[PDB]
């Protein structure tokens, strides 16, 4: 069962944040400086989770968290550490903004990798305790690497963001599919920035944020966007529907966001004025999601809302 | 009847911020995501203004209000539309930072309108209900137009600032003519940004702010200056005078600030460390100056002062 | 008026044709200029009148009168030209560069990018090319290449113009204003901006107009430069559009090709490598023949020529529009 | 039957440019503004090729050529089009910088294809006239895409070099393999620039050039670098040799160029200094090697070389 | 000397604790103050003096002397410091910031950022806090972080530095200089460079000395700044290194993490969001306690305590060297 | 006897170029890239030099040279290394733009030496043949390092230049002084790069070339000044007049160049446009001074005149 609580009364909009923000507070480890941009599935009779943690050497490091009802998070103090034969990919530089699913047999992680310059680390757990590392998916420079949670077509397929080696002024997303997890290919343009005129929020850049959840309606990705202003980066998030078959082609895409940084603890932090979804609970019978995201790349924060109204929200006020 | 609260007790600074700040707050319309940088005139028994309301999808729309006290505005929900004859400028791109004034028989704004870029857009209205959109006044790259409320010599005249199609690093307020409000020219070099040894709140770029304010002894002219600091531009406002016929030639300029961010209101939000006057009301007969301006780019703030006190400071403490 | 003319070589098939007396204006045709380049040239008395942009040997940016018989052999005075002006204020000389010369109704009007706390459009008369009268800079800066039209538009002065910055200027698109009085400026419409890079990028980066607009049945041929932007820096090339005669910021026709891009030793190299910048073209309406002169590397002066009915086509055919 | 020009006396050089260059003019076509950056293979009893010709519009095309000498070339007059089934990949917006290879059964070319951004283009031809277009290899941005010219250990291999949107300020080599020609994968860093104190004609960034050459000792790798100073780049280009099975890993790689930007035809045009190899016709039997390379993105030039001279210098002059 | 000190909390592991008074000066102490932080403190009599930077509502930079008996309750002079000084040229006042002070054998130096053509360290003594006399500037522009030693190293005067650029200078290295007479400064060596971010991104992007070296059995303690460049601008962090007594310039030892980073609401926001900067310290020996003084967010000054001995034992644990 | 070309007939300038330019060519050594920017002083019988030769591995190293004629030179194929007692110190990075003259008992040699970034090296030689390195005069960032030929008030003197760690886009000259060729202090400003208005060719940065030349009327100075245009950067150079005695005052400054970018081998090369003079010989009984350049950064030009008439149109068109 899904974290949830009511909207509140009188409320208006589509998603609503969780009165307990920030549910992840950023001194949990002895040794952490922030936790944000993280991961999280159902696991077992509760949950699990790959996290950001970065310590107070501001080196980044992904952490193993389980809890009993989603908000209150036991995470490892001690990285994550991948098993991989190929002592090159092997070998750990960095890494951050995990996304986790489960396909089919056992969940995977992706998660932005250095492997000369960011890319797309790819690995395969089947208890949450042994990690096993794959091939990088791609070439760099790439980031907000995030699969597909079942097959399409019989193929794997990763939705991804070609990006550059700094804080990259750009970005588009893109989708890729696989027969094996080890060879991508049949590369496909999602979709690019809004022009300013139309959507601020996603006129910079694009990134895909949670697992795609799927709907008779289409794939719903909630992807964060990026609006340029003179004293930097503002990330908010909003959604769209993707075609079942072929996800690379976007049906609707939302006008206004569904999140913008409003609360302290989205505007002052490590990273002001970011608010980045990294992952989502939901249940169809219900129609509830629940959505993590990172808060000033500080800590971490929850926001609900209802998959029928994040539908009929994309549909009405979409700019395609 | 201007809005005024008095000098706190033992304050000694020459403008006071109104302990009730922000008077506008941001989510005054149903999808407005900030509502600052703008316009207030008296208007029959009341107020009137033009309001830049940024929108959820970050739209910059500006919309009319009234106002009975000046503090409590009734914005109207749908943006305002202008009339025009041409159809090639009456094409609506976008547009922000509205300043108005009453001229002679009717009432004008000036905006930074679209047209291949920035620039200024100029109209007038009797009522607040019409206005009849004239000739933009410039080729972009152009902002902060803000026209001087009765003719000088015969003439319309307008402030102006010089800038180009981004997050502009450069600035100088120039001062032109037009005999019909159509054909502008006989441009003058009103005044650049000082060096940063000597006042570096206004070293690397000004703009007008609110409508120039007649006295005795010239034109009271309060502007924004920017600070670029590591972390981004600081906006400031302070006080300068001009000759009274020839308006381009600076008589006393600020060493000192009038405002400067400092309440987390104007700290915290959009883009940060910003206090951006774009209004103000004044009474001659008591001295009383109230200043609207800019928040963080997210509300609207409210600083009171007395015009003599501010002319007496601006000579003073200035830096030519 | 017989204006300089060379046949086209025996083989060649491109619109335009480089002189084989080119440059036909070296860089130190004065005892301190260091490069004489981006000029202006009308037909005067029996002869051939300019205004010229010499740079001298400090670097400094000035605007030289010059005479000539044939229109290729020039004579150009050593002192820079001075404008008379009552108002002090504008009246003050800081630089110019990249004059305009036409004959409009009763006089000579000159235009220069005038130094007034950045680039402007700076404006003045002449009735002898002797003595000149500085008007109002007719726009705010940042402006450049600012080109008038050789006759009234409807009854109002009409000159194109370039929203520029003050630096090497990234951007540009080409602008159309008109005045009633040559002092007050208005009812500005953008003409066009750079073409994409996948369309045309020879001019993708930046365009600024160039000579005088040349009036045809057809349109306004106006002949302007065009920026490409590589690794190394911009190369500047030029172009052909048709402009409505009445509405002259509407194009008609836009070429997809250059017309001339800096190819011969004293286009590629010099003070500016890669560049070819057109500043003036004499033209005979009875013949088709054009003229253009343009600066090659920001160093000397080149000349070009071609038929205009050939040039009309050229931009037809071509038409990215 | 390779071109060749012997050694001149006197010339200590291990590359000698041919006397006749340039061998291909900038205006071979009637509307070719440059030809520079071509590949070239054995075809029939002579000579093929697919050239990067920019027009007078300054578009950039690819044009079939064919030569009975592989000097005198007949290029044809109208673009090369790509048959390909899937209109979005078949989707023509620009294409340069192709290197062409036979493998098993066919001749393969790739390219830098625009899809969203720069990438590798793919595609295959039996005959010279007619090219079929295969999937994009990778995701942008990515350029110098260099097949080698058999299967390594039963896959499809190919070097590349992940880059960005614009005149990219870095770039490292890249190396991936293929089982099918169409999923790519098993990514692994081939090399960076050096350090400037080391050799700075490289240090900026490099790109493979021609085809990989097969030797006893491994694959001859051919491949420009770049160095900036301060009035733009220079590329020049080197050797390394690449070990045979795992061509990943560098064996060796020289210090000093082979080949650097020194005639008029190499330091004027288009973009001054640069020389830019692109293709390479070789004799084992001989030991000659014949590169072609493009001259100031303007013309094109042949070098002449002996391969075990090549190895030799590359191992004695080797930087690592 | 009785030292400003506050026990560490309960269970806080840390090796350095706030103040629980923070901010212990506030922005607005001056009638004209703007900011104060980025401040030099010492002993003094029997309480203490400081050199402070208090930048003014013109937002000019300039330094005032101040005077407490506790080392937290700050009586700051309204009027800025002047220099006195032999030479005219030197004397020149353009502005200046960060100073730092000690005492060497018979007087108290200042060091701070003075323009003379750009940034560079300014030198002056004082026997008093009164009369200050300025001496050369001990290097060319560009330099900041300029920081003596408390006594001289083998016989010589000995300074860090951290060379820097005429802006917001995207780089720096430590450098350690001598001078056998507070004139002639020379030896320069290379201290330290910014960390590898993969390593410790909190001093990747540049580094600089803060407060003036502690001596220990151990080596100096240099407690210095370290910044990480986001997408949204620079955040300050500051850490601790031991260099070898005799070669200052050799560092021994360097911490992985921070000692200190912005987290409270006067540190992340106000003039300069995201700012810890440490410009002085106070310590005793015998207890091992350490008081150290930082700016926050470039608005107010903070202060941090811990112990000498915990401190060394992190710096080791935590090597990156 | 130094060497000399009388002024052509007719010929209006103040400095006029060798008929034999260039006099070194750029491929004088096996190595060698080019050989400019170069330091030559008379020694015994004839000449002696330090000559910038950068290789075919882009690296900058200095080589020893002697000639008899200072026209013709022999220089020796290997680079110069130095002794020096203090291993740090000792450690050859890279090493540029050398000036060399005699103070009192041998000849001192500074350079731009990699210490952590450029600045400037120092060391003497009292044979040509030993080159004993002492201290690094300054804290990087530094270059263009040239001392006077005598010490000023019984202390050792260097023009200096200070700078970034890249294509620094700023330089004012400065002055220094040193009682013991050690310690180094009482640093004073010399210039500034003059305002574009007034003298375009020195607006972006200076800074010294060769050594400073005694006269009756002050210090001569030569020195190079660059103009940033839309493609690069113009070297030309230019004269001043320093007091004697106190020599960062400057008494005359020249508005025009003495010498520009005009022939194929100053405007064609590895960095096109610069003339860039590194040193000169003079004889004050003839009033003659020969002053070599670097061409292009590529070959080394010689260029004579007359000091007097330097001295006069230095003071002739002098712009203080
Ligand atoms: O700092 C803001 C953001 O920057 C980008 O690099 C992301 O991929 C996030 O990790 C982060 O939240
Ligand atoms: O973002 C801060 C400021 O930016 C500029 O573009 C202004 O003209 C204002 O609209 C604004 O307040
Ligand atoms: O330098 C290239 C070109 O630069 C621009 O500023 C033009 O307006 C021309 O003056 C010049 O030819
Ligand atoms: O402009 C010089 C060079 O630029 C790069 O983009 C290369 O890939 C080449 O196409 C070209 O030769
Ligand atoms: O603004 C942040 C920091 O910037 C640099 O210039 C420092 O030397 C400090 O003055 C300041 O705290
Ligand atoms: O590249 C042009 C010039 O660049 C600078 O770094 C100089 O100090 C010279 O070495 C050189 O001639
Ligand atoms: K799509
Ligand atoms: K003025
Ligand atoms: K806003
Ligand atoms: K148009
Ligand atoms: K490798
Ligand atoms: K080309
Ligand atoms: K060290
Ligand atoms: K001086």
């Amino acid at each position: 069962i899904i974290p949830w609580e009511e909207r509140p009364a009188g409320c208006k909009d589509v998603l609503w944040r969780s009165v307990a923000n920030p549910i992840i507070p950023r001194d949990l480890l002895p040794t952490s400086n922030s936790i944000f941009n993280s991961a999280v599935v159902p696991f077992g009779d509760g949950f699990a989770g790959v996290f950001r943690c970065d310590d107070t050497s501001r080196r980044m490091r992904l952490h193993v968290g389980f809890s009993k009802d989603a908000i209150n998070w036991n995470i490892k103090e001690e990285p994550l550490k991948f098993q991989c034969d190929d002592e090159e990919i092997g070998t750990w530089v960095y890494g951050y903004d995990p996304r986790v699913c489960f396909i089919e047999d056992r969940y995977y992680v992706t998660w932005c990798n250095g492997y000369h310059g960011p890319t797309i680390g790819v690995a395969y757990t089947f208890d949450f305790e042994t990690f096993h590392q794959l091939e990088n998916a791609f070439i760099p420079f790439n980031r907000n690497g995030v699969l597909f949670p079942r097959k399409i077509n019989g193929r794997f397929a990763m939705l991804s963001r070609p990006s550059d080696n700094g804080h990259t002024p750009f970005g588009d997303i893109f989708y890729s599919e696989s027969p094996d997890m080890e060879f991508w290919g049949r590369h496909r343009h999602v979709m690019s920035p809004a022009a300013f005129e139309v959507s601020a929020w996603q006129c910079t850049k694009i990134g895909a944020g949670p697992i795609p959840v799927e709907t008779p309606e289409g794939w719903l990705l909630i992807y964060h966007g990026v609006l340029h202003s003179c004293n930097g980066y503002v990330y908010s998030f909003g959604s769209a529907l993707l075609d079942l078959d072929e996800p690379w082609k976007v049906k609707f895409r939302s006008g206004p966001y569904l999140l913008a940084p409003r609360e302290p603890y989205e505007c002052m932090g490590d990273v002001p004025n970011v608010c980045f979804p990294c992952a989502a609970l939901h249940d169809n019978e219900t129609g509830r999601i629940a959505i993590y995201y990172g808060c000033a790349d500080t800590v971490t924060g929850l926001a609900f809302g209802y998959i029928p109204e994040i539908i009929e929200f994309t549909k009405r006020t979409s700019i395609i």
